């Protein structure tokens, strides 16, 4: 499917893709291998769709947070650089691209949002978010505004949501508690309510997106913006006398931007893996390769120690690293995609008045917890049905929901299996199962049959009950190790294809209510 003898690269439209194409031309000069750089729209959503069919680019560039989901789906080649190459990059950047103990991408650069201000309009930028309404009123008297930034991508609003205590997945004792989501706590609510109040008081407009905020800052209409290092090139061209500084505090606490490490992963379906490794290690991740990209659109604090020693002297890079140290390195867990979609919907709905801050963040919490809660219920049902004994481990966060959904699932699911016993036994024969490969083919049939019909709790219970019927067969045929991957496969198609409907039902609470 992917053509051998060439390299196709995907990178976001806000990065230095013309600089990257200059590195590709240098590679072609030596090897005769043509390198095509593309920047398709929504490349981070297109990549898992096309790479799953054996298609897509040879190399994908994105911040490290999406890569764990790609790796979990088997879409990325494991990268194994030698120690001499590994030592040329900062160890924390390699940590950002490690998933299940394996390196799944090459780190390129460390990105963090900073406060960018027009020194000619605002010689002393604000230290707090609280003083921005009064500053906006003062600036409005002169035909200017205090601040405009992209309100359509939650990445830009997150530093404010996290400032007073909001968090994505709790991190404590050197580990993430995936069961602990903090998008709907008092801290997140205060941050988002402050943003909504800025919009209600006409200090910001809910429709402001990336282009609008960028045009207004680069034309001197707004005194401040919130953006990353890639934006500096267009501000340079505009000749605005700008500064790059620490984000304002909220309730006396620093804004905490989610820090991304721009990384390059190699498609598992690529027949050009050795060419991609040579391109990335020996052409791109060199002082000259990174300089070519950086001159087009700044990368931020690069992962390559030798080049970073020079960039670190730039006060804009010092400000980027200061904001990064006050924030957090993004997790790379597979549910980051679901978290981002949920928080993106929450900020847009709260900003537009479609939902209150409380309704918006409650839905964001349900969406962010959906995979873990669904896995807990489905995994426990399949394993207790197969072995005849329940899991003694504590249910954890939202244990009441899990326990009640499991009790409901025992009552309804058992009835489904009892009434359709002969029909399920017949289907189990056609799907000849005796090993791990036979479970993977069953999964493919499940995904299509479930995805084809109507969305309702009856069909969801059928999908899970048939999975329990199969897990019983796996226990007797001494293939009990296939049960947990089957539970993960059922959970994945359920949370991915029925995401919106699930959240509208208040997740598993709606299931308990429906069958009450
Ligand atoms: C108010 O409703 C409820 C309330 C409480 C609780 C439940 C409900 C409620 N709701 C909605 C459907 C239901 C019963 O669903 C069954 C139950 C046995 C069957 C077919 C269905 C159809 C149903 C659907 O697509 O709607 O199936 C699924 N729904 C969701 N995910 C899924 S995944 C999935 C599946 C999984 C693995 C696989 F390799 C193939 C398919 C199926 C399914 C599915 C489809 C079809 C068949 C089976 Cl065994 C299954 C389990 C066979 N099929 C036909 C028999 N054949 C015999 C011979 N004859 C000559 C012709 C006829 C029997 N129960
Ligand atoms: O808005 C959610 C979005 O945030 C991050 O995307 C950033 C990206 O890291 C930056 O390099 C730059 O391009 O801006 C993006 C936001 O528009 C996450 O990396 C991404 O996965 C997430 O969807």
């Amino acid at each position: 499917k992917i053509e051998e003898g060439k390299l196709v690269i995907w990178i976001n439209g806000d990065k230095g893709y013309n600089g990257l194409a200059e590195v590709g031309k240098k590679f072609e000069k030596d090897t005769g291998i043509k390198v095509t750089v593309e920047h398709p729209d929504k490349l981070e959503e297109k990549f898992p769709q096309v790479a799953a069919t054996g298609d897509g680019p040879d190399i994908i560039f994105w911040a490290h947070d999406r890569f764990g989901g790609y790796a979990q789906s088997g879409l990325l080649a494991e990268i194994t650089p030698d120690k001499a190459f590994q030592d040329k990059l900062y160890p924390f950047t390699w940590d950002a691209v490690r998933y299940n103990g394996k390196l799944i991408a090459y780190p390129i650069a460390v990105e963090a949002l900073s406060l960018i201000y027009n020194k000619d309009l605002l010689p002393n930028p604000p230290k707090t978010w609280e003083e921005i309404p009064a500053l906006d009123k003062e600036l409005k008297a002169k035909g200017k505004s205090a601040l405009m930034f992209n309100l359509q991508e939650p990445y830009f609003t997150w530093p404010l949501i996290a400032a007073d205590g909001g968090y994505a997945f709790k991190y404590e004792n050197g580990k993430y508690d995936i069961k602990d989501v903090g998008v709907d706590n008092a801290g997140a609510k205060a941050g988002l309510t402050f943003l909504v109040d800025l919009i209600k008081n006409k200090h910001m407009n809910a429709d402001t997106d990336y282009s609008i905020a960028e045009a207004a800052f680069n034309k001197g209409e707004t005194a401040m913006t919130i953006n990353g290092p890639w934006a500096w090139s267009n501000i340079d061209t505009s000749k605005v006398n700008y500064g790059v500084t620490v984000l304002p505090t909220f309730k006396g606490q620093p804004s905490k931007p989610f820090v991304g490490v721009l990384s390059a992963g190699i498609n598992a379906a690529s027949p050009n893996k050795e060419l991609a490794k040579e391109f990335l290690e020996n052409y791109l991740l060199t002082d000259e390769g990174l300089e070519a990209v950086n001159k087009d659109k700044p990368l931020g604090a690069v992962a390559l120690k030798s080049y970073e020693e020079e960039l670190a002297k730039d006060p804009r890079i010092a400000a980027t690293m200061e904001n990064a140290q006050k924030g957090e390195i993004m997790p790379n867990i597979p549910q980051m995609s679901a978290f981002w979609y949920a928080v993106r919907t929450a900020v847009i709905n709260a900003a537009s008045g479609r939902q209150t801050v409380d309704e918006a963040l409650k839905d964001a919490q349900t969406g962010s917890e959906l995979y873990r809660q669904s896995l807990e219920i489905i995994s426990r049902y399949l394993r207790e049905q197969a072995t005849g004994a329940a899991d003694t481990a504590p249910m954890g966060a939202s244990g009441a929901t899990s326990r009640k959904a499991l009790e409901t699932l025992r009552r309804v699911g058992d009835g489904v299996q009892r009434n359709h016993e002969t029909a399920f036994q017949g289907m189990l024969r056609k799907l000849d199962i005796k090993n791990e490969d036979d479970v993977k083919s069953l999964s493919r049939v499940m995904i299509h049959v479930f995805s084809d019909g109507v969305t309702n709790w009856g069909r969801i219970v059928t999908l899970i009950s048939f999975g329990a019927f199969v897990a019983k067969h796996l226990k007797t045929i001494n293939q009990e190790s296939c049960i947990e991957p089957l539970a993960e496969s059922i959970t994945d198609v359920l949370v991915r294809t029925k995401r919106d409907w699930l959240v509208k039902q208040r997740g598993w609470d709606g299931f308990v209510e429906f069958f009450h």
